C-alpha cells in the first residue's frame, strides 16, 4: 500500500524533488488509484512505472536528485540523469512513444512482454493524477453546454444514458447530477460501481433494468438530479433499453474502448469468463471485443436516429465500430467540437493543484484565494462552490478548476505567496491533464474536425513540451495514445511546484504563460477568431 | 540568392540570436542548398522554412529576439514566442510531426498543398546544413569499416556501384575515394552531376556504360581511386550492367527512395516529362517511381546473389520494394547495424561546426586545435588531415569530425575559448546531422535490428531534444520522417553557440555531455556491451544499476 508522504519533513533534498516523490506516491495511493497493486492508475493499463523494479529505482533517484539535476524517464524506467540547472525541470518523461509505422496495439504488446514497454495514458505515467476529480470539470461543462445548446441550459427533467464506470468514468454520474439530471451508467463490474458510490461519485446501483427504470422515471418526473450505476454489459443492455422504448435523452459512451484487450468485456462473458477469454485466446477475446462495441455504437446510432442528442466522450469508441465496417460509425461528434472547443480558445483547461501537505485547510485556502482573485467571475464561484460541497478528496487533497490565460499565472503567483507566508501550510504542485488547450493532437478527440483541417499535425504537442521546459516547469512529459489508444495521439503534460521561493516566481511565471499561451497560438493559426483576439488582448505574440 | 552574414557586425541583438539567423542563411546559400530558389536544402524536399512569407518573419522574429526569449517554429513557420531564460534555447522547432495514424505521405501532401506542412528532413528544417561535408565522414566510415570487413581494411582495387547524387548522396564518390576504391555513381540528372563535380566530391563524368565500365577498368588495375559519375537512370543501369556480367565488389544506393514523388525518377522518363509527370498526375507518378524502385532493388538483390556486398545506404529504398512485393527486399543490411553501431556506443556522431566569421582561417585554426586537443589519436588527425586536404567549403567555412562522449564537451569549451581571445575571429556554432547515438529512432536505419529488440522505440529522441533544452543548447529540434520519409524515424537536433562567453562555457559543458550522454545510455540499455562499458568508464548514471 503505496502512498504520499504527508507534512513539512523531506526525504528528498529540495521541496522539488520531494513534489516529485509525493505525486508519484499519490498516483498509487489506494484511494486514487484503480489497480495499485499491478501499478495501474486509470484507463486501461495506464500505469505509474514500467515495473516495481523501476518504481523503486525512480524513488531512489528521486530522492538523491539535486536541485540542479534532470532525471530522465523512458516509458516507466528511469534511464539517465544529467547536470542542467535550476530552473530546468527535475524529470523529463517520454513514455510510450512509437516510430508512426509501428504505433500500434500489436507492436506495443510485444514490447511488453519482452519488459520494453508501459502506457502512460496520459496523468499515470506522469504523476499527475488527482482520482475521479481530475476530469470531473471537464466532464461537468461538457454536459453544462449541451444543456444550453439543446435543454434550457439545465438537464432537470431529463434521462442520460452511457456506460463505464473506472477513473474517469466514474465521474461521469456526479457531472449529469450536478447538471440536475437523471442519469443510468451501465458497469460490468461490480467492484467499479462500488468504488464510484463509496466515493460520492454516484448515488444508487442496481443489478435490474426494471428497478433503474422506475427510478429513473421517478426522479425524472419529480425533476431531481439522480445517478443510477446499472450493473451490466452495455453492448447488451443499450439494446435492451432501445427495444424497449425508453425515452432516453442524452448517450455517451466512456469504457476503456481505446484498449479492446483490457478495457471492454465482451457481450455473454462474465467478468471471470472474459478474464478467462483473456488470458488463454488473446486474439479471440479481442475480435470478440471489437463487435460488442461495433453492437454498442450501432445502439447509439440507434438513439441518436430516435432523437436523443448523442456524442463520444474520448474513448476512440467511433473508431473501433469504424474498423469493424459500420461505415456511418462518426455520425455523432466528440465533444470537443461539438461542446469544449472554444473554452480552449480562451485557453482553458483541466488546471488543477494538489497539497503536499495532505491538509485540506490548504484546498480550502486555494478555493477562497480564487474568489479573491476573480471577484467578477461568477461561474467561477459557482464551480468552486459546487466543488466543496460534492468533491470527496481523494489521496492528497487537491481541485481541479479550469482557468484560462493569464488565469493560470495569476494564481499560481498568488499560490506561492501562500506558501512563503505559511498561510497554505506546505508547497503545492501545480498541473493538468494532458488534454488542454495547446498540449494536444488527437483526431478522434482534442483536435476532431479543426476548421482548418490541420487534426493530424502533432508539432504543437511537442512544441508545448519543449517551451515548458525552456520556460522552467517542475517535471514535463511527453506520451503517445494517451485517450485514445496507440496511433491515435500525441500530447505533453507540464506540473510546477509552488514552494514559496523566489526561484518559484520566476519559473512560474514564465511557464504558467507558455503553457496555455501555447494553446492560445495554435487555434489563432487554426483560424479561430476567439483565439486570435484573446492573442491581441493579452499580448501574445502571432508572428505572421 | 541568400547567403549568411559575414564578420562581426551584427543584425540581430546578441550573437546566439545572429547565429541563428546566420545559419538559416547559410542552409539556403546557392554554394550549399540543392535547389534554394524553393527553399530546398536536401533530400528531396526538405526545406527551411515552410514558404518565403515564413521565412522573412523567421528573420524579422530572429533580430528583435532578445537573450532569454525563445521563438516557436512550427513545420518551417515562426508561430509564436516567449520568455523563458538566458540559458534556455533560443529556438524551439517541431517540423513534420503526424498522429502515427497519419504519418504518411498522402496526408502530408494533402496538408502541405493547404500550406499547412514542411518536410524538414534533419538538419534542412533546422538551420544546420554545411553542404555535402556534412554526411561525408558517415559515409567514409561506412565504406572504411566495410572494407577493413571484407577487403583487407582498404578499398584499393574494388568497384562500387551506386546511385544518387544530391546533396548527401554526392559524398558517396568522394568517401569511396577516400578510401582508395574506383566507384559508378549513376545520377539522372546532368546538372546534379556538375554540381558534385565543380565542388570537387566527383572526379569525372560520362554518359557513355562503355566509357565508364573502361575508366573504371583501367584504375581498379592501376590500382588507383577514381569516381566516375554515370548519367543516366539507376533502375535500367543497374539491370545492363548486371546482365552484361560486371564484376561490382560493392553495391549501395542514395536516390531519394524516402519520397516517391519528389525522390525518384520513373524509368523511361526525361527529367522535362517527369515534371509534368508529377505535377498532372501525382498519383500515377508514385505508383511509377515504387514501380522502378522495385526493379532498381530486384538488380541489387542480383549483385549480392553473385557475391558482392549489398547494403542500404538509408533512404528506405529497401521498404519501398518490399512493399511493392519483393518479399525479399530486406536481404541486405542497412549501414548503421552493420558497419556504424559501434560507433554510437562511444557517443560518436555527425559532431561538426561552422565559422560564423566566413572565413576559412577559423576552420583550418580548429583543424590544428583538434590535434592539439587529442595528440594520441591518430585516427582523429588523420581524419581532419584529408577533410582540410580534399573538402571544398561551402557557404561558411565548416567542418564535420566525429567525436565521442567527453571529446564534444573537451572541442566545444577550447573553440570558446579561442573566441574568447581572439584567436578565432567571430563566434562558431556547434551542432550535429540528427543522426546520432542518441537522438534518433529507425527501425529501417540507425535502430534497425537493435539487439534487444527495440527498434521502433521513440521515446529516447524525445528524451534528447528535451534534455538538450534543459541542458541549455541554443536551438533544439525535433523532427518526423528526417531521412526515411514519413511514419518511419522521429528524431531530434541540437546546436550550441560558442560565443566566447562565460555562460557559454557553463551550456557547453551541460550539453555537449547530455547529447552524446543520451546516446550511451540508450545502447546501453539495449545491452550493448561497449555502450555499458563507456558508462562505467566514464560514470554515466545508469539508474537502474545499484
Ligand atoms: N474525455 C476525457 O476527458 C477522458 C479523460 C480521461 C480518460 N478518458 C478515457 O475514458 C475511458 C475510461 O477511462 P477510465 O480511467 O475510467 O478507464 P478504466 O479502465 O478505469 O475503466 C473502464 C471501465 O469500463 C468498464 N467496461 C468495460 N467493458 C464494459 C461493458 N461492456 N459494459 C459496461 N462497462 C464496461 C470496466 O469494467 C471499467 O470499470 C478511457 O478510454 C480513457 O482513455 C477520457
Ligand atoms: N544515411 C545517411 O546518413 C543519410 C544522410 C542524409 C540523407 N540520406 C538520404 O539519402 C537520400 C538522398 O539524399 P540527397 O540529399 O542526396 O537527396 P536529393 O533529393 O538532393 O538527391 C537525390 C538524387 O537522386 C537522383 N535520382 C532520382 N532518381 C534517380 C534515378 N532513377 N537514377 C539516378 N539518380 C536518381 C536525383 O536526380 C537527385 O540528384 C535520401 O533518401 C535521404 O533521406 C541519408
Amino acid at each position: 500500500s503505496i502512498r504520499a508522504n504527508r507534512g513539512t519533513e523531506l526525504e528528498c533534498l529540495g521541496w522539488e524533488q520531494e513534489a516529485v516523490l509525493r505525486m508519484l506516491r499519490n498516483n498509487l495511493d489506494p484511494e486514487v488509484a484503480e489497480k495499485p497493486e499491478d501499478l495501474i492508475v486509470y484507463g486501461g493499463i495506464g500505469k505509474a512505472a514500467r515495473d516495481w523494479d523501476a518504481f523503486h529505482a525512480i524513488e531512489h533517484s528521486l530522492k538523491t536528485l539535486k536541485n540542479d539535476e534532470t532525471l530522465l524517464v523512458q516509458s516507466g524506467k528511469p534511464v539517465g540523469m544529467f547536470r542542467t540547472h535550476p530552473q530546468a525541470p527535475r524529470v523529463l518523461l517520454a513514455n510510450s512513444v512509437l516510430v508512426p509505422k509501428w504505433a500500434d496495439w500489436e507492436h506495443f504488446h510485444e514490447l511488453e512482454k519482452k519488459g520494453l514497454m508501459m502506457y502512460g495514458q496520459m496523468t499515470a505515467g506522469s504523476w499527475i493524477y488527482i482520482g475521479s476529480q481530475g476530469i470531473l470539470q471537464g466532464t461537468y461543462e461538457t454536459f453544462a453546454e449541451l444543456a444550453r445548446q439543446h435543454f434550457g441550459g439545465s438537464l432537470k427533467g431529463t434521462l442520460t444514458l452511457t456506460a463505464g464506470l473506472g477513473g474517469m468514468g466514474g465521474a461521469q454520474p456526479l457531472s449529469v447530477t450536478m447538471n440536475e439530471g437523471v442519469v443510468i451508467a451501465v458497469e460490468v463490474d461490480e467492484k467499479r460501481i462500488d468504488k464510484r458510490i463509496e466515493t460520492k461519485y454516484c448515488d444508487r446501483k442496481t443489478a435490474s433494468i426494471e428497478e433503474a427504470l422506475a427510478w429513473a422515471e421517478e426522479a425524472k418526473l419529480a425533476g431531481k438530479p439522480l445517478s443510477i450505476a446499472l450493473l451490466g454489459n452495455a453492448a447488451e443492455v443499450h439494446h435492451t433499453l432501445l427495444n424497449r422504448g425508453v425515452k432516453i435523452d442524452i448517450v455517451t459512451d466512456q469504457t476503456s474502448a481505446h484498449d479492446p484487450l483490457i478495457g471492454y468485456v465482451p457481450e455473454g462473458y462474465s467478468l471471470d469468463e472474459a478474464d478467462r477469454l483473456r488470458q488463454d485466446t488473446p486474439e479471440l477475446y479481442v475480435r470478440l471485443a471489437k463487435q460488442s462495441m461495433k453492437k454498442h455504437v450501432e445502439a447509439m446510432l440507434a438513439f441518436q436516429q430516435k432523437g436523443s442528442i448523442v456524442f463520444d466522450y474520448g474513448n476512440n469508441i467511433r473508431q473501433v465500430a469504424k474498423d469493424e465496417g459500420l461505415e456511418n460509425a462518426f455520425d455523432f461528434p466528440g465533444f470537443v467540437p461539438a461542446y469544449i472547443r472554444p473554452l480552449f480558445c480562451e485557453g482553458k483547461g483541466p488546471f488543477r493543484w494538489a497539497a503536499l501537505s495532505g491538509d485540506p485547510a490548504d484546498i480550502y485556502r486555494t478555493d477562497a484565494l480564487l474568489k479573491e482573485l476573480f471577484p467578477t467571475n461568477k461561474a467561477l464561484h459557482r464551480w468552486i462552490d459546487m466543488a466543496q460541497e460534492k468533491v470527496t478528496f481523494q489521496g492528497l487533497p487537491s481541485r481541479i478548476c479550469w482557468l484560462g490565460y493569464g488565469e493560470r499565472k495569476k494564481m499560481g503567483l498568488a499560490i506561492n505567496e501562500l506558501v512563503r507566508t505559511g498561510e497554505l501550510k506546505a508547497p503545492v504542485v501545480i498541473g493538468r491533464d494532458h488534454l488542454d488547450c495547446g498540449s494536444v493532437a488527437s483526431p478522434n478527440r482534442e483536435t476532431e474536425a479543426m476548421k482548418d483541417g490541420s487534426d493530424a499535425v502533432g508539432d504543437w504537442a511537442v512544441l508545448n513540451a519543449l517551451v515548458n521546459t525552456a520556460a522552467g516547469a517542475s517535471w514535463v512529459s511527453f506520451h503517445h495514445g494517451g485517450g485514445v489508444g496507440m496511433g491515435y495521439s500525441l500530447h505533453a503534460g507540464m506540473v510546477a511546484v509552488a514552494d514559496g521561493s523566489e526561484l518559484a516566481d520566476e519559473r512560474l511565471a514564465r511557464v504558467l504563460t507558455s503553457d496555455p499561451g501555447m494553446g492560445i497560438i495554435r487555434h489563432a493559426d487554426a483560424g479561430y477568431e476567439r483565439a486570435v483576439e484573446v492573442a491581441k488582448e493579452q499580448d501574445i505574440i502571432v508572428p505572421m
